[PDB]
């Protein structure tokens, strides 16, 4: 997250870190056994880390649970990033508490202008590289589909939305991928892609979670 703020420990209780020996992507806890992330974060050997603030220090509220299964969306296209969403099942159920909590799925799509909370452990610089140990947060609005398409000609599908600031300076970034965009208490987006980070006229692009609720629910119900 570039241009954001330190969230505070366990203030974003649905935020997960995906770990394969190291943090590599975010995710969102949607019930005691399932995490939603980006398909481009897929790999084997995932350990889900819940209850994290500093990802390099054991602070006392963590739960580390290996994944039993991951399910990339059936129509994910890694070239275009269309349908950039995946589900991860935990080998054992998380113990839910005030610091480790699910986030609700949307019941309708969000609108441009809605303020959302974007979070992660990704790069905090737009030029250069610095990776935080503690969770970072950014409040940002959803942008109109027409501004999004104009920013990224030929690249924005109906399964994507833009959020952020056209002036630059405030955005998600590498290492935030897979993490949450939460608006009014609902998971509306997944950190997906952008041109660089925090660049003028190049807002963040996010997977549009509301399009996937039926697939998520049906997949969980049978897996
Ligand atoms: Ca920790």
């Amino acid at each position: 997250i570039v241009g954001g703020y330190t969230c505070g420990a366990n203030t974003v209780p649905y935020q997960v870190s995906l770990n394969s020996g190291y943090h590599f992507c975010g995710g969102s806890l949607i019930n005691s056994q399932w995490v939603v992330s980006a398909a481009h974060c897929y790999k084997s050997g995932i350990q889900v880390r819940l209850g994290e603030d500093n990802i390099n220090v054991v602070e006392g509220n963590e739960q580390f649970i290996s994944a039993s299964k991951s399910i990339v969306h059936p129509s994910y296209n890694s070239n275009t990033l269309n349908n950039d969403i995946m589900l991860i099942k935990l080998k054992s159920a998380a113990s839910l508490n005030s610091r480790v909590a699910s986030i609700s799925l949307p019941t309708s799509c969000a609108s441009a202008g809605t303020q959302c909370l974007i979070s992660g452990w990704g790069n905090t610089k737009s030029s250069g590289t610095s990776y935080p140990d503690v969770l970072k947060c950014l409040k940002a609005p959803i942008l109109s589909d027409s501004s999004c398409k104009s920013a990224y000609p030929g690249q924005i599908t109906s399964n994507m939305f833009c959020a952020g600031y056209l002036e630059g300076g405030k955005d998600s970034c590498q290492g935030d991928s897979g993490g949450p965009v939460v608006c009014s208490g609902k998971l509306q987006g997944i950190v997906s892609w952008g041109s660089g980070c925090a660049q003028k006229n190049k807002p963040g692009v996010y997977t549009k979670v509301c399009n996937y609720v039926s697939w998520i629910k049906q997949t969980i119900a049978s897996n």
